[PDB]
């Protein structure tokens, strides 16, 4: 049973290869400052595409990285930016699956969000997000 | 931050509109038979796209419909076909999120599975799947 | 083994047709504005009757629409109205299943709530509840 | 927002009154035999309406009686009857929420199922179901 | 294989008969004021012993009454009074299973708590705890 | 609000001291053979009272031992015996929280079950139940 | 398949013998004061290694202890210290698994955290952490 | 406060670097046959260390791979081997977290298991496990 074409629509995604590349770059940037993090890349659909649990990363950081990446891709903004939204709209954080805490950054294709990169377990979420941005940076270019 | 094109890939979906069309057709065919079903359309990725709870449908049927659709699109075959696999490999049913019980059917686009339609709560699963096929049949075309 | 009249009671609900009709128009009103949302219709009992996942809706928005619709019908108010109740009873949002965030609006039958319509994923929850109202408006009159 | 009448619909329930005294009857008929059970009454929609945890009942039996009652009303048959269906359709038991094991019995209103009574934690499920019938027997008559 | 005596210990509970009597009176206190609640009795150990779901009670109120009764018995105080603890200790509410919101009240036996009574879904939590207190008030005497 | 006398009832338990001694003996028994297990003592109510995760125990064994203990206490029988009930009543294992697998063994107080001892992750469940019985063997006495 | 040696890394843990010793000590440091607590010891990886439910401990306290111990080891600080971090970072508490509430205290080996000890159920969380420190105090020395 | 060294023990693990290498090798093996799989590496403790979701892999496969990795490392044997155990001990598959289905294969250091590699979503689990073995094979050497 085949659908075509007016009932079809398309979406754009990172390849696994790209997601892995970005994720490993986020680890590597954290490694470079003697930091131990977990990293997640979450699709815009968002299934998780990649997780990496770093050596000596805190046990909480795994799921925390996942949810940051989810939150970033959901609204196409850094979670550090998104946490500022809770001043006016404090129940945004009651939306299931979210974590409004610095360390997730969106990846876009022609403007539109396709993935989030989440990092957790550094001394602060601001440093987390710096490593997440380092992850995004190796794409494409 | 912007990936291009060697680290991007495309995937194909039903529109909400087509998913709703095929869903509501499946209800229609069930109601033609004086039966009360729940119907789910589930993406290949598979997020649920559409649920409809029939009037007077059993309370079990809602989730049952979803997992039938999920199972159909996961392996690109009717759940009645897939249920037959359990004789040789009984532990396939222990894969999370699956239900190996007639009433789920795949939709394809260009050969690849793009959605599953799942029906539950007719007096038996062979009837469920009959209405599932009827929903699929209103695509494309 | 059959029960008789005094120990039976009745309740009132949208038909599936009604709930589908309302949800689809809420999507229709969103896509008019270039907006990509998920819509849920949840019963007073509240099982979910309908979900629709709009093309290009954020992945968080599906569950979010659901809980809004649940929260609206639970208290027979807009969730935007209900969110302001948190100022002096802050632990209302600790009630399981609830999301106190604009985008849910109740549907009534002689004054008593029978359904909720939740929308999520527009630029603001205020816009969500506008499209939620536009869904409720096609009922029916 | 007010719906009128050709997209409203009606459904019939046991009153809480009626469900409570059916549940307490099932307990009392268990305690006739020095037997210590849990009882649940689940609606057709099926929310649970009543639970009672017997003095000295096994810790497993609370949730067990819930699921038996859900299962019985879902298919409008006693769970002892339903259990025997698994010879032909073994994956019926993979439907979420269900327990295909004697101790649940349906209550009807003009013919159509409106509640299930579930009992758990007697020496046998067959004895569970006898107490469950002794629950339903104080209706309506 | 049998423990005795000196590493056995005892604990004290409401009977099911007691707890049902308390639950139904809490309903019937709410019923007199035309209002539509769910009621739970939770043991000190705390398994739930009784739930009753009121006719036309909000779908939220079932779970919510449960957790109120859990919270009351956990600390041997009315939940309205436990909610005031949150000013100086805001993360008491992050303790799993708890709901810090008026409608739960302890029953004691010589001075130590043996069950909680939780009412939810009347127009204020402060009405809920009145009905919970009415539930406890039929014990003794 | 205090209840007296005859709407109270008692129940007998292991003390923590007892439950700990039993559990640590079970570990001791396993480690004597160079076996690495997890051990749980679950009450009759059954809350878990003690868990111990052995040095080098398989990651699965922790929850397994919990459920074996739960199952043994629930029906006042060794889970190895309980597993033989499945031939004639195969859906007993569909009862939530149970694990019908050798390694759980009941503790009694004048004849009535008060705790279960659960051991997992010896090379066989039969060996598990050996260590479970050895843990119970240091009780009372 | 054997990995060696540069794909391999080591980590340090409390033994079960040590973990039980520190947990038991926390218990009877609370029992010296006639207070009734749950104690949990969670590895840095963090699996739970030990739980003890104290005689007459509140039902909330079991899981409360677990998450305190988890929180403490995750950031290698007392949870009384950690809770103060919420003033300028309110959403730290939205990290899954965590409880930011006094009663959890880290154990280190060569400066690096290897376990957390969690106590819940005293009159206050500060008294919990006192007993938790008394647990940790029987190491190493 | 510092534990030392009698209270302390070591465990061996794959580095993240090693786990990623193996996971990517399993994918690359599958992609050579035109097969779209998910891969997971799970520690013996068993946290998941690495997940990769392959392009066009079935949605079920992600968690399936996770549980296969978990199951393999739990008993230090291929899951295809472990599935054969269910003939004699059929309730082994009722152990939480497990999937007794070909596609998981253990990795050892000095003969003791340190990780599992799980692959799901090829034409058969036997082929899954071939790709899993090819993942393991690039370690060490
Ligand atoms: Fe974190
Ligand atoms: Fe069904
Ligand atoms: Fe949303
Ligand atoms: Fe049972
Ligand atoms: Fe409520
Ligand atoms: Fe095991
Ligand atoms: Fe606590
Ligand atoms: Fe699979």
């Amino acid at each position: 049973v085949a659908a075509r074409g007016g009932e079809l629509t398309q979406s754009t995604h990172l390849t696994l290869e790209a997601a892995t590349k970005a994720a490993r770059a986020a680890v590597e940037a954290a490694e470079k400052d003697g930091r131990h993090v977990s990293v997640a890349v979450v699709d815009r659909n968002g299934n998780t595409l990649v997780t990496l649990r770093g050596d000596g990363a805190g046990p909480q950081s795994y799921e925390s990285a996942e949810r940051k990446a989810f939150t970033a891709v959901s609204w196409n903004a850094p979670t550090s930016e998104l946490a500022k939204r809770l001043a006016q709209a404090p129940t945004l954080k009651d939306i299931p699956g979210t974590l409004f805490l610095a360390g997730g950054t969106p990846v876009t294709a022609k403007g539109a969000p396709v993935a989030g990169i989440g990092v957790a377990g550094a001394p602060s979420g601001d440093l987390d997000e710096q490593y997440a941005r380092a992850g995004a940076a190796v794409l494409g270019h």
